[PDB]
């Protein structure tokens, strides 16, 4: 089996992608921030806390036939945006793109905390990173990938995501017209839960690369690029009149600048991220401060690879044996 599914930015900046996802019997297709980070696929539901909704699409197992409480079972996740949310849990059908999972674990939301619910074009999130990081107690469920896995044509997916524009997420094969020259494969740890990898270096604009490893994980949940202190600092500094704004929360920039291009190393492949794709915009509405797509990393603890950067790139993520990412330009 195969699916395929459409991703559409949420806003002008690309702050995040939404994804139709369809749930239960009949269908109750909701919108989903699907999220390589992390590993529970939470909804928006007719259990959330009524204050706690605000415009979202929300999911009712009751309207289900085929939705299954799991008895006993509960879920609660902290993002590291702050964000948390929690409940209990039913099992359903899900399909993404065509491509259908009986008896996945769909958690159902009692609380949200506020950015979700000032979120109103986010129903939930659907978590693709590995199963190890999934929060149901007692008993630890599957994501979506890992329950479709076994009946892919081949044991993969991959995330195309546009700037300013829709993208894709395809599961069970590699559409080779999606990408330009070839894909470079790169080695990935599990051992935190994430699709953790190292790149090989980097590049500001035209400048000579840089070879040092930067260990961080392919995150489609995140928006930003979170790299070391160093790189930044690097970065910026090519940027007149840019700095690291403690009062804002990190590096703005003159709306009146033209920002360069950052290149990330993918083993002997090269990423080129162009400068439009770091510009956030203005911190507030008229404002000629605009906050910068590349941030530090250092009260984070883990380099995160968002989705500034994997949109710059066709992302295959192989959940093989022994799982890698692939990296090709488009």
């Amino acid at each position: 089996s195969t699916g395929s599914a459409t991703t559409t930015p949420i806003d002008s900046l690309d702050d995040a992608y939404i994804t139709p996802v369809q749930i239960g019997t009949p269908a109750q297709t909701l919108n989903l921030d699907f999220d390589t980070g992390s590993s529970d696929l939470w909804v928006f539901s007719s259990e959330t806390t009524a204050s706690e909704v605000d415009g979202q699409t929300i999911y009712t197992p009751s309207k289900s036939t085929t939705a299954k409480l799991l008895s006993g079972a509960t879920w609660s996740i902290s993002y590291g945006d702050g964000s948390s949310s929690s409940g209990d849990v039913y099992t359903d059908t899900v399909s993404v793109g065509g491509l259908t999972v009986t008896g996945q674990a769909v958690e159902s939301a009692k609380k949200v905390s506020s950015s979700f619910t000032e979120d109103s074009t986010i129903d939930g999130l659907l978590g693709l990173a590995f199963s190890t990081l999934n929060t149901v107690s007692p008993t630890q469920q599957k994501t979506f990938f890992d329950n479709a896995k076994a009946s892919l044509d081949s044991p993969v997916f991959t995330a195309d995501l546009g700037y300013h524009a829709p993208g894709t997420y395809n599961f069970g094969f590699i559409d080779t017209t999606a990408y330009t020259g070839s894909i470079t494969y790169t080695a990935v740890s599990t051992k935190q839960g994430f699709w953790e990898w190292t790149s090989t270096g980097y590049a500001v604009g035209s400048g000579t690369f840089k070879s040092t490893s930067i260990d961080g994980i392919a995150d489609t949940g995140t928006t930003l690029l979170y790299l070391p202190a160093t790189v930044v600092s690097a970065y910026w500094a090519q940027v007149s009149g840019a700095k690291s704004s403690s009062s804002v929360g990190g590096y703005v920039f003159p709306c009146s600048a033209t920002l360069p291009s950052f290149t990330f190393g993918v083993g002997s492949a090269r990423i080129v991220i162009p400068g439009d794709y770091i510009d956030f915009g203005p911190i507030s509405t008229g404002s000629s401060s605009c906050f910068g797509g590349i941030q530090s990393s250092a009260g984070i603890g883990i380099n995160i690879f968002g989705d500034v950067a994997l949109k710059a790139a066709f992302v295959v993520f192989n959940g093989a044996t022994t799982p890698t990412l692939g990296f090709a330009s488009k």
